[PDB]
RNA sequence: GGAGGAGGAGGA
RNA sequence: GGAGGAGGAGGA
């Protein structure tokens, strides 16, 4: 995991 | 250095 | 949190 | 670029 990790919600 | 590193232009 | 830089809109 | 998560607006 990184931040919001590849849990890409907005998916930046 | 990190990205734009503590070269904080805006300094997000 | 620096190991990415992918990205700066967080900063550290 | 994953080790931070600080931050997700990049994603990798």
């Amino acid at each position: 995991g990184q931040w919001n990790k590849p849990s890409k919600p907005k998916t930046n």
